[PDB]
């Protein structure tokens, strides 16, 4: 199952940044995200959460494909810095892999920025080739 990839993603995530937590949000023209799966921090009861694409960071990235450090996110984020990753597959965006923490946790750096946008890319080729697997079956 492709959606097994962002289980995967979610938790690699939470290693790869020692961030508080992590969230997978997947849409369902897109007008809501759906988080499909969250680790550390992130409350449980999150998952199956109906997110806005419009007027807010992680529904934002789904559009602009743009990579983003936060010194705040509000919910679904824990009220400090956050790591906004797209997944960004050739003409698709898979989803958007947030990195949270809570309030008082140092920024996130260029560097980390850096590393898990390419963890992002890389997790958007996994999904896409899943995806494509099963496609032709």
């Amino acid at each position: 199952d492709p959606a097994t990839v962002f289980r995967l993603v979610a938790a690699e995530a939470l290693t790869l940044t020692g961030a508080d937590g992590t969230l997978v949000a997947v849409p369902a023209a897109a007008e809501e995200l759906v988080i499909v799966e969250v680790a550390g921090a992130v409350p449980a009861e999150v998952e199956a959460s109906a997110i806005p694409v419009q007027d807010n960071a992680i529904g934002q990235a789904f559009r602009d494909r743009a990579p983003r450090r936060l010194d705040v996110l509000d919910g679904p984020g824990l009220g400090g810095p956050a790591l906004v990753l797209p997944l960004r597959a050739t003409d698709t965006v898979a989803g958007v892999l947030v990195a949270v923490q809570g309030s008082g946790a140092r920024p996130f750096t260029a560097e980390q920025l850096e590393m898990m946008t390419g963890f992002a890319d890389q997790a958007a080729v996994a999904w896409q080739l899943a995806s494509s697997q099963r496609r032709m079956s």
